[PDB]
């Protein structure tokens, strides 16, 4: 979809696989879903491995941290 390659882009920064990659493709989530909207229970549900759960998410609560320190 438009815009999905910014999303693809930093997915594949994280370690993404391409299986992986797809089904978060397939449903539509934008970048901008997975650095704001997101929580650990909808990576679950997708079925995230741990390794990339773990980077993925730490790299969101980063991002969101940083954020709101800088209020």
């Amino acid at each position: 979809g438009p815009g999905d390659k910014e999303l693809i882009d930093w997915l594949r920064l994280q370690g993404a696989d391409a299986k992986t990659i797809e089904k978060i493709v397939e449903e539509g989530y934008t970048l901008s879903d997975i650095l704001n909207e997101i929580t650990k229970e909808d990576l679950r549900y997708l079925r995230l491995r741990g390794g990339l759960l773990c980077r993925l998410w730490s790299a969101v609560s980063q991002y969101r941290r940083a954020q709101e320190a800088s209020e």
